[PDB]
């Protein structure tokens, strides 16, 4: 009550006491400086009372709002906030833990969050205003931010904010979160570090970048990897990676750089592994290329519920590519391009399980035929209605990709989690 | 209302309930007169709250009473030219928005492209509203859309996509009499060869005229016990509603 | 550190002293004079104390700077570096003997970076900058050269140099690699030259690209050659060689120049041979016709497993092209036009071979014929897994391109190739 009077006044007598333009001109620290001297001056002047503490607090939260992001600030602060999503300038959601929640920061008016969010965007030189009402940016810390202008936002202006995570996970987490079954962690291990040209299907939410990144903590760090993201997700520890990702038309539709380039472009960049964020158009024919043409170990995920699914997926992916390729050829190309395929799914609980481990075995006339090497198998639920289930291997002795293994002398670890996989 | 008004059966009430509530891809068709926009904001009241729904529209006519939708309008273009805003545009923007229902005011050009690979991308549970007077019309309809949107994808791999994404297809249409009644409640079940494969779950079936002018007619459930959605409602335990819905209007 | 300080000073005081522009008109040999003696100037001005041999060093090293292509320079002039790798500003990586190394060479900003970059494509006329961030180019030296500004590379310019290195595509290395033997060499070199008709077919890794490069080599210099190609990776080293390449629509689905564009435009370009990159739909029909009116001895590759299927899908793509050709008309053209069909193949341990060196010998029963000049025969495999086979010559002893061997005096080299193949 009256901290919230205090602030009103002591923002209104500061909006007059000084100029935007002059305090814009100035450094950060210099301009934090100045206004920290007109709020006590101010607040001499007013004849308001308050603790030094509390004196402090109003002059940083003056500071945010006329220099840094308002209200916002605590929350981008904050590292368990994943996301932030602003609709409006009464309404400010966040991510915690992997689920939505609704908070009682709200900014004081729609005009504020405009501010605010041109403020952002300029921060890496973007404008967003109703000349461009629509915003995406990837800010200099990896945060990525979009930006709806109010002429199309109608509640007013809308901002997402999706924050780059430092802790992502490791296969170590997806054991201990039964997610795979240490067999199943070695038998990745092996395929990982043996240049196997591997595809990571999912399901919606299945966690699909997480399961490759933790793969892609397995590749040899000589290598010389390459990453194509739409987002720029994927965090790789490896001394040598080049990180690319794309770059949408701007609204003269001009300018756009679709990964399908990305791509054709690391075919020339003398990779080692072609890692792509995400395959969803036809840049999956010159993914698939690229593990024909060495580069073998090249990656890719891709949404679908099962093995089978994402197949079909890419064959469907390869002829929307414009290539006059029949059917018949296209399998051809996915036979001999991809050797193994992860399906990894949420489960009804939400839990997060890797559903199969199968091997691209060959093409049978007409039919991709392909061998499971791993299994998850369900049996019910428990008495909390958890899912239970259990990895299986299936029991192949020699997998096709067997002589990968042997090349680099991990064989015996591939056979001995296959032979204790039951 | 729908239900008091004969619009639609009890048990087909259930059904669409269960079949907005499980994030199940829709496409609700419709023709002149149907108020199929009306149909589409009804049935945006099955869906969790907590869902992040993203609504784009050309002229604000939904009112979702959810509380995280973000409302969406397209700008046409200004008598000079530019400026313009197209529901494409605001489709593959809100596939950067995080959402988890892109809900389209209507599709009436490419964006329905977009809108399908969203709707086969994680975003499960986007609805779409569509002009068609029949299912088996609204998937010509959308492929005829993909297909002018400028791309060089073959007519099956446009079919495929279409079968892949879309999973209910709710028919409003006007009666002769002048009611509006929910016609049919297919599922693309399939591809076959070239043709599309389509099962209905709920066909409206007419029994002529009354004394007053009105079409009478009643629901009948094609006695489908496992629709292909099934999965779906499996995975938020909507499987003995769903079960029950179809058993009770065989 | 006393040499950095006084480098940095140096360079500032050129910047506030020269003014680039008139430099870039003079030529290298004088800018690097005048730089040199500006230097001097500046270096006596400072009074800075400095051996005769250090003094050239720091003037060598800011021509390069300014001039050059700074930091990057000495690992061009060096030989055994084969090709040169910088992911952002802060490393470099070189390729020494086959592996790949990093090195303590730092450029001095990522600006630099791009200054540089900017400089060595525009060595060949092209630019690149945020507008068009993807260039590749191919210096008059061999030097192949792939740049992506920073947009796309998230940390900096990338930069990608890959030296000639001319004798790794020769006869030499597929008779040591077992993929032909040294009779099948000697036959494919008689091919290659007497401007035999060939088509190049292969399996999904197949390697039909280096297969055709290899072919080409044997090219007469002469021979105004015209290469058409998705993407450009034939490195042919004759004298007169012009490469082309398509061009994808643009976003709006316009603009497009597809490679049958292109082969109809080589009609009217008086080439000697034509180059196809790979064949994939209507525009085997235009090359084919190419093949049959003169432009005797062109290639290109083909997507098939066994030389008939080459044939039948070259007979498919031809009724892609929309003409009411009936099947006949097409056989006919493809058995006057198609002289040589190789059809190179991955073996089952991912081995590469050259399975069959055919002959299209003639149409007869409205069924197109083909004698095979040589063959593998696979006989067994090791207890590796390894596979084992041997090129047999089907003892054919006069081909129907015998009569041009005859012509251009090569009959004797092809009897003694194909008599002792055994």
């Amino acid at each position: 009550d009256y901290y919230h009077a205090t602030k009103t006044t002591i923002f209104n007598a500061l909006l007059n006491t000084i100029d935007l333009s002059q305090l814009a001109q100035l450094d950060l620290k210099q301009a934090g400086e100045e206004i920290r001297d007109i709020v006590a001056e101010l607040v001499a002047i007013k004849n308001v009372s308050m603790s030094v503490a509390e004196q402090e607090h109003l002059v940083q939260d003056i500071i945010n709002d006329v220099l840094g992001y308002g209200p916002l600030e605590p929350l981008l602060a904050r590292d368990d906030i994943a996301d932030i999503m602003v609709n409006g300038a009464h309404r400010v959601f966040i991510e915690v833990g992997g689920k939505v929640q609704l908070t009682n920061v709200r900014f004081r008016d729609n005009l504020q969050l405009m501010n605010i969010c041109q403020r952002i965007v300029s921060q890496v030189g973007r404008r967003v205003d109703e000349s461009s009402p629509i915003c995406d940016a990837r800010l200099p810390d990896g945060s990525r931010v979009n930006v709806i202008a109010p002429p199309l936002a109608l509640d007013g202006p809308t901002l997402t904010i999706r924050k780059f995570k430092k802790d992502k996970l490791t296969m170590k987490n997806l054991v201990e979160f039964a997610s795979i079954s240490p067999e199943g962690a070695r038998v990745l291990g092996v395929i990982g570090a043996c240049r196997c040209n591997l595809v990571i299907s999912g399901g919606t939410g299945s966690g699909k970048t997480t399961l490759l990144n933790t793969m892609t903590a397995f590749i040899d760090p000589t290598e010389r990897v390459v990453t194509c993201e739409d987002a720029a997700e994927l965090q790789l520890q490896q001394p040598h990676v080049v990180r690319l990702e794309t770059r949408p038309p701007n609204l003269e539709g001009s300018g756009a750089v679709t990964m399908r380039d990305l791509v054709k472009n690391c075919l020339r960049m003398r990779p080692e592994r072609i890692i792509v964020g995400e395959v969803r158009g036809p840049e999956a024919f010159d993914l698939l290329q690229a593990m024909n043409t060495g580069h073998d170990g090249s990656m890719g995920t891709l949404h679908a519920n099962s093995p089978r699914e994402a197949i079909s997926r890419i064959e469907s992916m390869i002829t929307m590519g414009g290539y006059g390729l029949p059917s018949k050829t296209i399998k051809e190309m996915i036979v001999g391009s991809v050797d193994v395929i992860i399906q990894a799914a949420r489960l009804r609980d939400g839990s997060r399980r890797i559903t199969h481990i199968t091997e691209v075995v060959g093409l049978e006339g007409d039919v991709i035929v392909t061998q499971d090497l791993f299994v998850y198998e369900i049996t019910g639920e428990d008495e909390h209605g958890k899912v239970v289930g259990k990895h299986r291997s299936t029991g192949i002795a020699r997998p096709r990709f067997w002589d990968r293994a042997r090349y680099y002398g991990l064989e015996r670890e591939l056979a001995e989690a296959l032979d204790a996989a039951e």
